[PDB]
């Protein structure tokens, strides 16, 4: 086989420039967020929070990947340090993922609590949270679910290590059991499914809010057009009754209250002359709220649609965030997976191993690209910073 030195040369210069480029990105992210007070928001203390848990990845858990792809001579437990700082950043990242897609769905269920509920305060108070949480969960090895006690004592002798000390090798020190059942399953794999399940019930929100606007709005049209073709005061009042209860579902910010005011004033005017068998004026009064309708209530119709078709654009950006994450991590937990259930299948050949590595460290390069091109806020703020400071 051709001299070690050679393949490690590759990774290790693939490796540093995917560090440069995460650090690079995210620092972007996060100066964009402290420049633009229009970034400034519970969402984006998330984004911020991912961001730096991508950044400690090139500070951190690239260097310390370079270290343990050498098998160097380490104590059981600095080893152990060096092989899972990186499931703590990635276990943060999973937290801040679960935390963006419930703050969207809490934004779109119910806008008049969320600013109330969803606090900056809380929101500082969640991010500590599930960095400590983050913290137990990628160094529970540490706490002795571990292989320290099991040395391979060939591989020791072989590199020469020391007394307590172990060639520090990932597969060797880190129980696939944890990777597969605890990491993967548990601690990736479920909070993966609880976000698609998240989103799935932003996206039906979503389109059961614009189709209600649109019932409204067709019962509004629809009940006109019975109330003029009527021939008594009955028809006109039936109707009316509609429009009423129609009227009052869409109102549920001057300039719109006085809309439905008018509107609801004049479906009420012919309420009472349609009560009074008034059937003529009755539909001359209706007749009045076309002219309400056209100026105020189409309005207020293409507001709403306006803003639930944004934050369905802003769900669709944020998914594929998520969806990036999996695409990047999943190779290396199903190589796992192939390791631990199935002993008669042949090991994945370490250049595939080294490329899954790689690919799972990629994942840190990429959501500033996203945020550049679906978020217009950010793009733009990123303009700014480039022209301006370089
Ligand atoms: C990547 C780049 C774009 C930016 C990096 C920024 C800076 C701050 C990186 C900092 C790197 C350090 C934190 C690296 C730590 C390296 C440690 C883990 C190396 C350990 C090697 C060691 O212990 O020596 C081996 C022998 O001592 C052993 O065989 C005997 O005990
Ligand atoms: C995020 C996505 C949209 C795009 C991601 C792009 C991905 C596929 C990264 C691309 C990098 C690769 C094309 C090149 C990497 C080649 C590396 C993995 C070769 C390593 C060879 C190897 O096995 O060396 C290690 C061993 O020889 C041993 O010495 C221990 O280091
Ligand atoms: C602020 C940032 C830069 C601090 C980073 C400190 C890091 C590099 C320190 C903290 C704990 C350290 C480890 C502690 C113990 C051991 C076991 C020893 O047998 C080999 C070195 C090794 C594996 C150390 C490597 C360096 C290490 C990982
Ligand atoms: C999430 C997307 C990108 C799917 C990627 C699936 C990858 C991880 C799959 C596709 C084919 C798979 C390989 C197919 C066959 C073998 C041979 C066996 O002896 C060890 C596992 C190994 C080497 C598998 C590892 C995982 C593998 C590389
Ligand atoms: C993509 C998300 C939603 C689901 C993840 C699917 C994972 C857990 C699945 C996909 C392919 C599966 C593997 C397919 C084949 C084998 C070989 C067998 O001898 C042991 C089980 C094993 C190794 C499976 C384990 C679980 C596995 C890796
Ligand atoms: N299985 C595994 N191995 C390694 N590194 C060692 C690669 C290797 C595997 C076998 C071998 O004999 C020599 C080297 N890093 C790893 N990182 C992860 C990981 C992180 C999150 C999910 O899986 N799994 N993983
Ligand atoms: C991109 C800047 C320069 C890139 C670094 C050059 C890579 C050469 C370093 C080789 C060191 C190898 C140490 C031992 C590896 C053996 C692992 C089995
Ligand atoms: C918002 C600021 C970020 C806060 C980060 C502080 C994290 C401190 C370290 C966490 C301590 C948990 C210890 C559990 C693991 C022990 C294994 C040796
Ligand atoms: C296993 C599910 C993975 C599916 C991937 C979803 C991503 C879809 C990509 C379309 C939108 C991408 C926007 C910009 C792409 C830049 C990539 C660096
Ligand atoms: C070897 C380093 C790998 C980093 C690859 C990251 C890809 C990010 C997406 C860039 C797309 C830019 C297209 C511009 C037109
Ligand atoms: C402010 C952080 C700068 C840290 C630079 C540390 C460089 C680490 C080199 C490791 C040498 C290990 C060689 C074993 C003999
Ligand atoms: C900054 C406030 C401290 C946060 C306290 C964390 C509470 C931990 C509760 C149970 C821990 C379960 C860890 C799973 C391994
Ligand atoms: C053999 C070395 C083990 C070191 C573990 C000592 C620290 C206690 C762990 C407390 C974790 C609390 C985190 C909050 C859930
Ligand atoms: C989302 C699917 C998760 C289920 C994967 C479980 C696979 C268990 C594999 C058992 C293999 C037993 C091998 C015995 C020879
Ligand atoms: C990084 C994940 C995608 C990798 C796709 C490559 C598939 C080739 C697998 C062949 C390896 C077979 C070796 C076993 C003997
Ligand atoms: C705007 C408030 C968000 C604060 C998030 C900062 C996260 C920093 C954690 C650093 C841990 C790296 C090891
Ligand atoms: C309100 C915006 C504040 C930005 C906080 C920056 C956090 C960066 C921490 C990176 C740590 C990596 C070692
Ligand atoms: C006594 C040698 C092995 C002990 C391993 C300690 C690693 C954890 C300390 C790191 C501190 C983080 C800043
Ligand atoms: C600039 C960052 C330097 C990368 C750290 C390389 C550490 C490799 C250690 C080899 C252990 C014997
Ligand atoms: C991979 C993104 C490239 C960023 C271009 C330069 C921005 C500099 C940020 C400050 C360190
Ligand atoms: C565990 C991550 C969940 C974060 C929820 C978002 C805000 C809720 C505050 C009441
Ligand atoms: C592997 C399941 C997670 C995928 C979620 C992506 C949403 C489009
Ligand atoms: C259903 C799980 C039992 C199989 C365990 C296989 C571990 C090698
Ligand atoms: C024996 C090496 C075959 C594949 C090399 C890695 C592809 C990028
Ligand atoms: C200049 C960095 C060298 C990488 C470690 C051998
Ligand atoms: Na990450």
């Amino acid at each position: 086989g051709a001299p070690p030195i050679m393949g490690s040369s590759v990774y290790i210069t693939v490796e540093l420039a995917i560090a440069v480029l995460a650090i690079l990105g995210n620092v972007l992210v996060c100066w964009a967020v402290w420049l633009n007070s229009n970034l400034q928001n519970v969402t984006n203390y998330f984004v911020v929070s991912l961001a730096a848990a991508d950044i400690a990845v090139g500070v951190l858990a690239i260097p310390f990947a370079i270290t343990i792809s050498t098998g160097f001579c380490a104590a059981c437990h600095g080893c152990l340090f060096i092989a899972c700082f990186v499931l703590v950043l990635t276990q943060s990242s999973i937290f801040s993922l679960l935390a963006i897609a419930i703050d969207r769905y809490i934004a779109i269920r119910i806008p008049l609590r969320y600013n109330g509920l969803v606090t900056g305060t809380r929101a500082k108070g969640i991010i500590a949270i599930c960095w400590v949480l983050s913290f137990a969960i990628g160094l529970t090895p540490m706490l002795g679910w571990n292989n320290c006690g099991q040395p391979k004592e060939g591989k020791n002798h072989s590199q020469g290590c020391g007394e307590g000390q172990v060639a520090c090798l990932f597969e060797d020190v880190v129980p696939m059991n944890y990777m597969v059942y605890f990491n993967f399953f548990a601690c990736v794999l479920v909070p993966l499914l609880l976000m698609l399940g998240v989103y799935l019930r932003i996206f039906l929100a979503a389109r059961r809010q614009l189709a209600d606007l649109e019932d409204n709005w067709e019962t509004l049209n629809d009940n006109l057009k019975v109330i003029e073709k009527a021939d008594n005061a009955a028809q006109v009042k039936d109707a009316l009754t509609k429009m009423r209860a129609a009227a009052l579902d869409a109102q549920k910010m001057k300039d719109f209250r006085h809309g439905f005011d008018i509107l609801v004033g004049q479906i009420d005017d012919a309420l009472k002359l349609a009560n009074e068998g008034k059937v003529k004026e009755a539909q001359a009064a209706a007749e009045q709220l076309k002219t309400t309708r056209n100026a105020y209530i189409q309005k207020y119709l293409e507001r709403a649609r306006s803003t639930l078709q944004k934050e369905v654009h802003a769900a669709k950006s944020l998914a594929i965030i998520v969806g990036l994450f999996a695409l990047c991590w999943l190779p290396l937990h199903i190589i796992n997976c192939f390791t631990f259930f199935c002993p008669d299948c042949s090991h994945a050949p370490l250049w595939l191993m080294y490329l899954a590595i790689v690919l799972s460290h990629t994942n840190s390069v990429v959501n500033p690209f996203i945020y550049a091109y679906r978020i217009r806020e950010f793009r733009q703020t990123f303009r700014k910073i480039i022209r301006s400071h370089v």
